């Protein structure tokens, strides 16, 4: 249950992302992620291309994936 989606095609992921403990709060139309379809609003979004947010404040993790806008792999823990 832990899918690790790589959908991607270098140009917009198309997510919302809160902080509690950070996952994807909704899916945007016309985003990379929206294109996959699988990972669901509630998800909790454990890594980002190798990275991992666990610890990490969310902000710098927010920056992160800022900064990695190459290809975009998510690694998540559907609900």
């Amino acid at each position: 249950n832990i899918i690790t989606v790589t959908l991607n095609m270098e140009k917009f992921l198309g997510i919302s992302i809160v902080g509690q403990g950070i996952y994807i709060g909704s899916i945007m139309k016309g985003g990379a992620v929206a294109a996959d379809g699988r990972i669901e609003p509630g998800d909790m979004l454990l890594q980002v291309n190798d990275m991992n947010f666990e610890n990490m404040s969310n902000d710098d993790a927010v920056r992160v994936l800022r900064d990695i806008v190459g290809p975009i792999v998510l690694t998540v823990a559907k609900s």
